[PDB]
């Protein structure tokens, strides 16, 4: 028995559920009048709900995620909360559905064969990174630490807009202070962003490729980092490397990443 939030409650009978998207449940669905300024207009959305096997605590976690998404509020470059169903029936949390899946798969699927030019230009790739940096700057301004930023946790819209996912609630993405000291800050997220930038300019590459998940720590400690990937401009590699300074205070801020990437896009 949960409160009725008049800012968020959406009628349970305007929500037509569809095929599962992922188990543990999340279900795609048609929503009628998610935009109250076109209230017969239908839209595809994603709906999180509990599986019948779920404890007192599993309900608490879905409640807190719904509550944190309300508090963080709306931005173009995150998965936005759209509505909830809390009354006389199971708890539904309704959010944006992105047609083209996660950014890792978007890029892999758009690999050209061998040495040929692929549909993803330098500016589109820099734009991807720009949009992720703007999303993270927003989440940081609302006191949200992601803790797991990676191309698999960014989703892509029908219009190729980047949307950070799973910010409500992977050693090769983690800052040294997060690996050894279990310390997560905004600057930890900046390390991860560096890794995500590498992923973008390798079109969805597996970071530290070859290198076993047990040799990494020693390579980082000795001051080793991934090499510049083929065809990546030095300006972009230098941003990755700045992200991978050992000292968190020497990494750029998301604000500075937004400015640097902005400068590159203006220069096209
Ligand atoms: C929209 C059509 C469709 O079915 N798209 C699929 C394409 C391939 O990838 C899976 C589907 N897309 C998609 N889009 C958005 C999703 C959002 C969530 C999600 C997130 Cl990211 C979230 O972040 C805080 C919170 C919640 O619920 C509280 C949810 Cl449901 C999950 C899956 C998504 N899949």
């Amino acid at each position: 028995d949960l409160p009725l939030d008049p800012l968020w409650e959406f009628p349970r009978d305007r929500l037509v559920l569809g095929k599962p998207l992922g188990e543990g449940q999340v279900v795609r669905a048609e929503a009628f009048g998610m935009d109250p300024a076109r209230p017969d207009q239908a839209s595809t959305v994603a709906v999180k709900m509990l599986k019948d096997n779920a404890s007192d605590k599993d309900l608490a976690d879905l409640v807190s995620e719904m509550e944190v998404m309300k508090l963080i509020g709306r931005h173009k470059n995150i998965i936005n909360l759209l509505g909830v169903c809390t009354q006389e029936g199971p708890l539904y949390v309704i959010v944006e559905c992105a047609a083209k899946g996660n950014l890792r798969e978007f890029l892999r699927a758009r690999r050209p064969p061998g040495s040929s030019e692929g549909p993803l230009s330098f500016p589109v790739l820099v734009s991807c990174a720009y949009q992720v940096a703007r999303g993270m700057q927003y989440l940081e301004s609302r006191k949200c630490i992601h803790r797991d930023l990676a191309a698999r946790n960014v989703l892509v819209t029908e219009d190729n807009v980047m949307k950070i996912a799973d910010f409500g609630l992977p050693v090769k993405w983690m800052a040294p202070e997060a690996l050894f000291d279990r310390v997560y800050t905004h600057q930890s997220d900046v390390w991860s962003f560096g890794i995500l930038l590498w992923e973008i300019f390798t079109l969805g590459g597996s970071p530290y490729p070859g290198i076993p998940v047990e040799e990494l720590f020693s390579l980082l400690r000795e001051g080793h980092r991934m090499d510049r990937p083929p065809h990546c401009p030095p300006e972009l590699y230098g941003l990755m490397r700045e992200c991978w300074h050992a000292a968190p205070s020497q990494r750029p801020t998301f604000k500075q990443l937004v400015e640097a990437l902005d400068k590159v896009l203006l220069a096209v």
